[PDB]
Order: structure tokens, then sequence, then C-alpha cells
């Protein structure tokens, strides 16, 4: 039970054997769910995506400030917790 | 390539070959990348997992309390991902 890494499986699962009519509207709210939290995950791994072009792939940049460039990426996330994100903002 | 599925892989992979004790450094922090990017994925996995067990398997609410508590985590996920930061507090 309640393992983590299944946690989106059972979600699609859930979703799978939703399939009277009178449960309709909850099997489309629940698809909702499952594109957003998709969208999240796939900007995630853009997020490393990005730094390994940005930052890893450019010889250009001195190993030192790639090691800055990589503990500042991590920094931020480490920090999301504490984190004023302020939704549709100016 | 940049497949967005697998650009933790490449990461790793990056890593692994990264092994000449002047780029140590560098190595180090690349570990730590790899662990709070896994606390990110973990803490995602387990919001699910919270709805899933609050809404989803609670048999005593009725479909139309389940679909209106799904709709409003959709509405809360959805402003979540577009939020911009502006400061972190100490703590």
């Amino acid at each position: 039970k309640q393992e983590a890494h299944r946690a989106l499986e059972l979600l699609e699962d859930y979703h799978a054997r939703l399939s009277e009519p009178q449960d309709r509207a909850l099997r489309i709210a629940i698809e909702r769910v499952i594109r957003i939290f998709k969208s999240r995950l796939f900007q995630a791994l853009l997020d490393i995506q990005e730094f390994y072009e940005l930052t890893l792939l450019d010889d250009s940049k001195s190993i030192q400030q790639k090691t800055a460039e990589t503990l500042q990426i991590a920094t931020k996330w480490e920090k999301d917790g504490q984190a004023v994100k302020i939704a549709d903002f100016i």
C-alpha cells in the first residue's frame, strides 16, 4: 500500500475502473488532475534538461562556474517549501 | 535528443563519467541536484497519494462530493503550476 512511486499508476487505474455513466463527471475531473500532474512532472524534467544544456554541456564554462550553477539550482529547489510563490502575478 | 523522460538518466550518466579529481567538486554538487530532485518528485507523488486517500478512497463521500474535491485540487494545482517565486523565508 501507499507505494509512492505507484501513486500515479493507482490514480490512472481508479480512472479506468470508473465506467458507470453516473460516475462520468468524476471520471472527467480525475482526467483533468492526471493531465495537470503530468504537466508538472514534465516541467520538472525540463528543469533538469535545461540545466544539463545551459550548464553542463557548455564547454565554455569553467568547472568552477559549472559547480556554482549546479549548487544554485539545487538551493532553489531546496528553498521552495519556504517560498512565497504568487499565482497569476503581474 | 533531449527526451524529457530521460532527462534524469542523462544527468546520472554525466555524473558517472565525471571521474577526474579536479572535477570532484562538480560531481558532488551534481549528487546534491540528484538527491534534491528525487525529493521533489517524491513530494509530488505524495500530493497524489494524499488526494487519493482523502478523497477517492473514502466510500463515505458521495460521487458529487468527490467530484467537487477533485475539481478544487485541479484548480489549486493549475495555479501552483504557474505561480512565480518572489521570496523565501529562512527556516
